[PDB]
């Protein structure tokens, strides 16, 4: 199920960065296999530099249930959280994290090295206790390619 | 000029806690000694786990702005920000963080030990380029009586 997805997270990605909403990072919330949220970034649509994908999909699969915690539902990030999407997804109770390509796949593309220091466990005073799985394989790969796929779509402006 | 600013953050953390929008703390982005967001935590108020002071006070800053960086204003949060809101601070581009109280203050009353490690200068991967100052003296007993003068006020999130 993890496949499924993470590739509609990839999907998500393509999708706002081709309408304009925001750069390329989709993340969908699941319940027990049940889709609660499916969104993109939308820091250009919404004027919002906190509305990544991440938060973008906390906030409305919070509002869709009526709770400020998803103790039982899972995220699904196209890309690697930042340091405020992970603190966010802490906050959010979250009990699973899968996301498909390293930060190092969106910086190669000009994006900030904004790397979470709690996710790849270098901090002193932020410690995480949340699962983190890291797609293998295919899943990887497609989520991974993102990043060349949309720079490529926009090379000659 | 921070003494003022300041004080306002608190005020509006004591305005969330009395008005139930959520915990005691506050936030105002000033652009030149001049007041552009004041806000408080909005958790319970809007269902949203990521409506903490600091990302709430950034997201209606850039509204009222209309732009998505801030990097000619300052922030002066009541308390020690989070690694959530750390991080939607350095993704705002905000070029000085002023805080009253360290975030213990805040645990010692119930709330995670949830603590940014770029802020006290233990990041390793998050590289924060801002300019932080911890207030002491007055600022320091105001920000920090704002949790015992609170205490069993509001509902723990
Ligand atoms: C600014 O740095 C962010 C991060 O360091 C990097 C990783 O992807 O892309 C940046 N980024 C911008 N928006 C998003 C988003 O919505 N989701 C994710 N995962 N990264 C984003
Ligand atoms: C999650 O824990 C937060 C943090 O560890 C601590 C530091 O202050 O207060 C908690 N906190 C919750 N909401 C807020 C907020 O809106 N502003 C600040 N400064 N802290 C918050
Ligand atoms: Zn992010
Ligand atoms: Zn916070």
């Amino acid at each position: 199920s993890d496949h499924k997805f993470l590739t509609q997270a990839v999907e998500e990605a393509y999708k706002g960065v081709d309408c304009g909403d925001g750069g390329p990072f989709g993340a969908v919330i699941v319940h027990n296999n049940e889709v609660v949220a499916s969104c993109h970034n939308m820091v250009l649509k919404y004027t919002d530099p906190t509305a990544h994908a991440q938060v973008t999909a906390i906030r409305e699969a919070c509002k869709k249930l009526n709770k400020i915690e998803l103790s039982e539902c899972e995220i699904y990030a196209s890309c690697e959280p930042c340091p405020m999407c992970f603190g966010a997804i802490h906050l959010s109770r979250l009990k699973r994290l899968v996301y498909g390509a390293k930060a190092e796949a969106a910086i190669a593309i000009g994006f900030d090295d904004f790397i979470a220091d709690a996710l790849r466990g270098t901090g002193v005073y932020q410690k995480s206790s949340l699962e983190i799985k890291k797609a293998d394989g295919n899943g990887a790969a497609i989520a991974e390619q993102v990043f060349q796929n949309t720079k490529e779509k926009f090379r000659l402006y």
